[PDB]
């Protein structure tokens, strides 16, 4: 049994885009790359990214490693792509997983592409920036101010199945007839879980116990969903001392 058998397979996953200009960016969810033996000991691979099929032909095999390079029409779009230059990197760890990398120099200040074995995380789903008809209502006992559309929530990957979420907007609160605004800044809750029970309305959930960027303590728990680039989100929270909690409901598309 040659070294290109060693290899050989068709491995399933996800892909993952990095350029200049953007980081984490998937590619793909259900990537596919096929290593196959050649007569005389060396591989083919077609790498399948879900934004370009990335071809190498005659490659040889050094301690489950291989590379090479060659062209690929770029589908980040449907729109007509010219062939770009690209190099590929790829190994076989010892649990007989699949990494590999691309790196196309010459687009977006450099991108590379990373094919991740096995299912996409599901912090994925959530993950963005919803700004996109985006609306922050704020409510202390009997009162609800005036809507805040000048707002946001960004979330960002923190592992698998967490997530940290950023609240904008608290800032542009304006006083209502029966009450007068607080004074709130921007904040992150680090550690948020997310779940889903049917990997089509994912659930966004933790506590809350940080600082806003006034330095002013905020505690407290929020609760969302995110479905098809909308989130839906109610913050409760207390800032400093106050007695009362404070209630915010978020919506926006990403």
């Amino acid at each position: 049994t040659n070294k290109a058998q060693e290899i050989a397979g068709k491995y399933e996953g996800y892909s993952i885009g990095n350029c200049a200009m953007f980081t984490d960016y998937v590619m793909g969810e259900k990537s596919v790359a096929t290593i196959v033996p050649n007569e005389d000991g060396t591989i083919n691979v077609t790498y399948d990214s879900g934004s370009g099929e990335f071809k190498l032909n005659n490659i040889k095999v050094t301690s489950k490693t291989f590379e090479g390079s060659g062209q690929v029409e770029l589908s980040m779009n449907d729109k007509p792509a010219g062939a770009k230059d690209f190099t590929l990197t790829g190994s076989i760890d010892e649990q007989q997983k699949l990494t590999l990398k691309v790196n196309v120099p010459s687009v977006m200040g450099g991108l590379t592409i990373e094919f991740i074995q096995g299912t996409l995380p599901i912090s994925y789903h959530v993950s963005g920036t919803y700004n996109k008809e985006a609306n922050l209502s704020v409510s202390v006992g009997s009162t609800t101010y005036p809507d805040i559309t000048d707002c946001k929530v960004s979330i960002k990957r923190s592992s698998d199945d967490t997530v940290e979420l950023t609240l904008k907007g608290l800032s542009n609160l304006n006083s209502s007839q029966t009450g007068r605004a607080m004074n709130l800044g921007d904040f992150t809750v680090t550690d948020v879980k997310v779940t889903s029970t049917d990997n089509s309305i994912f659930k966004i959930e933790g506590s809350i116990n940080t600082t806003d960027t006034n330095n002013t303590p905020i505690t407290g728990t929020l609760s969302g969903t995110v479905s098809n680039s909308e989130t839906n989100i109610t913050f409760t929270f207390k800032p400093g001392a106050m007695p009362i909690d404070i209630t915010a409901m978020f919506k926006g598309k990403k």
